[PDB]
């Protein structure tokens, strides 16, 4: 209504009714929209984010729409702190989901993981858009044991330094290729590699990637060509699929459509 523009939420329409934690934006919140619809609720810190070039690219994310994509529903802009709205995600994180054992996950549901998040992934890259620090800690798990991804884009607008290059103390390096560690040169391939790497930690169960060895040491050990290596509960085939991701050269990695078409073949094979 008047006063709102599209991408704009009026927080009025808000009921928090849970707390669920607190990253480095701050916390974030369970709530309802207009008293019936289930939202999550993201609070971000005052200082912590480039607001103006954010809310502009709020209006980007709007237009992304897919079932394994968290929808952004709006954002809270002119007060502080500025809010983004988004479908709720009541299972939490995929990366303390995979570490609680009593869920006892067969194969295929890990399998079923995988292929949503590169579906999401597929939707992006259809979109030219890229996620740029993708991990089991982004994605998102609903009550029905869906995977979605979740903070697409979003590390373009944190403004501390330790998490925006290669030389900060919270980049992820873990999760990064060659070209990126060496020469910051993102891509649709560095997305990839950084599938490849989720692959590993869903077949895991959330083994933090190199967890023997320090970041410092992992981007040598990466550089020098050397790779993750297979996970226990992860196939042969599957395998060959996270391995596909981590190709020394970014043109010889796979698209997410290929991936896809790949993970589809695997659970035809081993359904
Ligand atoms: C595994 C690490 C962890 O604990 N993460 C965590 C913890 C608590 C709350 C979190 O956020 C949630 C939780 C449940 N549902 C949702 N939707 C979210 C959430 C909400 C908003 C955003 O922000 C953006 C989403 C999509 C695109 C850009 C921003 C992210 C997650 C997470």
């Amino acid at each position: 209504g008047l006063g709102y523009g599209s991408w704009e939420i009026d927080p009025k329409d808000l009921t928090f009714l849970k707390e669920l934690g607190t990253g480095q934006f701050g916390v974030v919140k369970y709530g309802k929209w207009r008293g019936q619809y289930d939202v999550a609720i993201k609070m971000i810190k005052e200082g912590s984010m480039s607001e103006d070039e954010f809310i502009e690219e709020a209006k980007v994310m709007m237009n992304l729409s897919h079932e394994k994509l968290v929808q952004l529903y709006g954002v809270c802009t002119k007060q502080r702190p500025i809010f983004i709205i988004t479908e709720y995600m009541a299972n939490g994180c995929l990366l303390n989901y995979l570490r609680e054992m009593r869920h006892r996950f067969q194969t295929q549901q890990l399998l079923e993981m995988c292929k949503d998040v590169c579906e999401a992934m597929e939707y992006l890259e259809s979109k030219q858009f890229l996620h740029r620090d993708l991990a089991a800690r982004n994605c998102l798990v609903n009550d029905q044991g869906v995977v979605k991804v979740s903070d697409f884009g979003l590390s373009r607008y944190v403004l501390d330094d330790e998490y925006t290059s290669s030389v900060g103390s919270k980049f992820p390096v873990r999760w990064s290729p060659p070209e990126v560690l060496m020469y910051s040169k993102f891509s649709s391939k560095s997305d990839i590699w950084a599938f490849g790497v989720l692959m590993w930690e869903i077949y895991s169960l959330g083994k933090m990637p190199y967890e023997r060895f320090t970041n410092s040491e992992t981007a040598e050990h990466i550089a020098q060509g050397l790779r993750l290596y297979r996970p226990h509960l992860a196939s042969e085939k599957v395998y060959t699929i996270m391995y596909s991701c981590w190709h020394e050269k970014a043109d010889e990695r796979p698209t997410f459509k290929i991936l896809l078409s790949n993970i589809l073949d695997v659970m035809d094979e081993e359904s």
